[PDB]
């Protein structure tokens, strides 16, 4: 919603309220998504100011407010800043921004992160280049200096975050992506590497000086059909937990294969099919083990740009034997979303 | 404040800043309301999209930001999402919404919850059907399918919330209300019942498998006079604390009677008088005990739709002998409110 | 950004996204500012309503969202309401507001708190009258009952805040400020005094019944030149931490010297130079120690009223001998700011 648009400055306030419930067996402890109320709200702003003909300055902030906590001691649980960045965009030269923003490998992973509720399992937050991470400086060039329609590339500098936790920390790093889109078809590649922190090296799972992440995608997006595929690999970068030993760290290697199909009916219904498999290799005291393995079947019903409902069913193929203790049960999510 | 109204969709951003102080004896430890600074702020959005002639989508989110914490470690104390939900209304069929919203018994208790600052003492948060609660699906029908003006009903389903805490938990439940308003007159009744969780049955106070709550209301609201009364009862649903034994749980039974009279002068002053009593029965180790017992005298002065000030004096009739250690001292609040 | 301006009421939504990084040696543990990502966002509203010809009502709220935490357990670190207050202004008689607002000694300290990123080191939050504090009642008169242009005074009452922590608490208190501004020149004095709490007196550092603070300022602000100086003294009011003994409390006495020089080029660059020294006296198990001692060199480039970037270099003169463990390393900050 545009709340200001004068003297080249324009500001958009945005948000959504999501009534959301998950159903899984038991307390959902042994399921893909958990069980029970999962309602939440988003709020954010995105602004853009025209400094001159060739220069545009911008900022964005986006917060998540859980709506499924009580008003007591647990009120803040899961509340967080998703995005907080500012930047400058110069004509046909590129843009530069810095703050909390998406990692460059998401330029690739975005292709399949389109399910009604779940999906996008390898785009972990605070996980070097695959999702939202703090202290990234990102240079992007759209349409190749203005010469090529649909040709995009990026280079991203990741600043060390020495956090209290191995899971949420990272060393310094650099990454990049290139993508081309021609009328519905898209092709993308993205790669990042970064130092691991001493804390991360201290963990019993995962061993190495450097974390690495890469992912390629392909997509078809036209004629109401959406088809997409991602392949990626990671080294010392995917966080994992051995629920049997209560031990933690990172998978020495993973190989990740996601796939999505959706069709949009003109009356509003957009069914979805997907497949996701992420498999870990060289895990200490285990060897090879699956982290994610499921088929998804779902549908979103769009009443307009502001109102939808959805269902999303994850048929979990992880087994009860799983050596890391990865949940094996299915989850269904039903939701109703107002957005502006 | 309307920040968007195009193509069916409209969105309203709202909020208030409330400078508020409470005066009670001592540190207010043994008083109705406490002592000291109580300043807070509210922010919320609420939107409505016209999907087609008969079908409307909507969403609302509302937050409480306490203004009385330092910027240190206690910064977040008392901050919380009050409401977070999305829904649909269809023609003369009904509305359905899900998320964090008001329990259906508040359809009655709303009648007397009109004091400048205090009052509404039995509309506890996270308390099955009497106040705001998470994971409620609500159906409402207005003017009885379009057939009777003023005749309303509602049915609500409460999803189990298994929280860290007996106080903020609930099992599954179902509830409803029915109300009639003829031109300044209003009559309501509401009832709900739900499972208690194991953690709830684990507490030394209150015993029973089911929680129950009901209330009836009557109001006269015209000619600048506002009159209202509620009577209600609960079993195993009102939360209580024995400050002597430091024990908690729920009151096996309560009987609740609230009364309110206010007059609105055309120049903006609205004096208020009220009486409130909530009495617990069969409390283990005690028997009958009063939870709330007071007379209220106060006033709001309305400068306009946006600015007001108030005083609210709670003449506490609870005794010093009170067997649960309920505070016996009075409390006066003084506030100044800007709202939009 | 104006989101409402009808019928005497006007509302302005405001905020900024600040991509921001500090560079110091080491983990910045022993530096002025720290080291690493320091990004954050602000969101706020401020509103004002014209009640009648002479009476205006107003409110304001402002919140700080840190952007340099993960989305894990540390998500809330550093989030806080900065301001939350409401008030009335009457014609040429004065204004009164109550809530979380700036202490009146900030009326003077404001003079030198103009650095790109650092500076204003004596304007501690939750520290009686020198910064933003909870539960303040403030009366301000402007242009002296309408009689003298440029002449201003204020009186402020500070209500006791008995917090979990000596650092963030305060007793009841009073203060004032008076300032005169004539065409670019400005002079101010401000003084406040308050009770310490029993918890504050419990600390090993600092001893006395009353906290006191005062500051004077002088400034020249015209012809693109900004020159300012502040002198201040405190008693039992400046929070301090012995890092060696891991002990805390307040400095018995301080002497505070602040200086700033900046020039605003027409093309947007505003270089800055500054000196700050604050020295504690009579500190238990220490004697005299410097709390702050640095020279600053930086600049802000203002692209427009919406977008800027800056560098702020603190050449820290504290030494490694510092008896209180005060960091001695320098810190540089680099920021990019979108604001609306
Ligand atoms: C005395 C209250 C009358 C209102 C009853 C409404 C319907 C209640 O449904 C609850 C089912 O449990
Ligand atoms: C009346 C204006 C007084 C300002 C003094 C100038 C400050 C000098 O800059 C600080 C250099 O160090
Ligand atoms: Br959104
Ligand atoms: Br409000
Ligand atoms: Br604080
Ligand atoms: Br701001
Ligand atoms: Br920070
Ligand atoms: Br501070
Ligand atoms: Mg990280
Ligand atoms: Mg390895
Ligand atoms: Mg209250
Ligand atoms: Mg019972
Ligand atoms: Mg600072
Ligand atoms: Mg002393």
């Amino acid at each position: 919603a545009e709340i200001y648009n004068k003297d080249g400055n324009k500001v958009d306030l945005y948000g959504k309220a999501v009534g959301l419930h998950y159903f899984s067996k038991g307390n959902g402890e042994n399921s893909y998504g958990g069980n029970g109320d999962m309602t939440y709200a988003r709020l954010g702003f995105k602004g853009e100011t025209q400094i001159n003909s060739d220069l545009t300055g911008y900022g964005q902030w986006e917060y998540n407010f859980q709506g499924n906590n009580s008003e007591g001691a647990d009120a803040q649980t899961g509340n967080k800043t998703r995005l907080a960045f500012a930047g400058l965009k110069y004509a046909d030269v590129g843009s530069f921004d810095y703050g909390r923003n998406y990692g460059v490998v998401y330029d690739a992973l975005g292709y399949t992160d389109m399910l009604p509720e779940f999906g996008g399992d390898t785009a972990y937050s605070d996980d070097f280049f695959v999702g939202r991470v703090g202290g990234v400086a990102t240079y992007r060039n759209s349409n190749f200096f203005g010469l090529v329609d649909g040709l995009n590339f990026a280079v991203q500098y990741l600043g060390k975050n020495e956090r209290d936790t191995a899971r949420r920390s990272n060393g310094d790093g650099v990454g990049g992506s290139i993508s081309y889109e021609y009328e519905g078809f898209g092709i993308v590649g993205a790669y990042g590497a970064a130092d691991r922190t001493n804390l991360q090296e201290a963990q019993p799972l995962g061993n190495g000086k450097k974390a690495e992440q890469w992912a390629t995608g392909l997509k078809y997006d036209a004629n109401n059909i959406y088809l997409a595929a991602n392949y990626g690999e990671t080294r010392n970068a995917t966080p994992i937990t051995n629920k049997f030993t209560n031990t933690s760290g990172f998978a020495n290697k993973t190989q990740d294969v996601l796939l999505v199909a959706q069709y949009q009916f003109d009356f509003g219904l957009r069914p979805s099919i997907a497949y996701t498999k992420s498999k870990a290799k060289d895990v200490e005291g285990i060897g090879d083990v699956d982290l994610v393995n499921y088929f998804e079947v779902g549908a979103t019903y769009y009443f307009n740009k502001n109102m939808s409902t959805y269902v999303d069913y994850i048929i979990n193929q992880i087994d009860s034997d799983n050596k890391l203790g990865v949940g094996s049960d299915d989850t269904v999510a039903v939701g109703i979303v107002y957005q502006f």
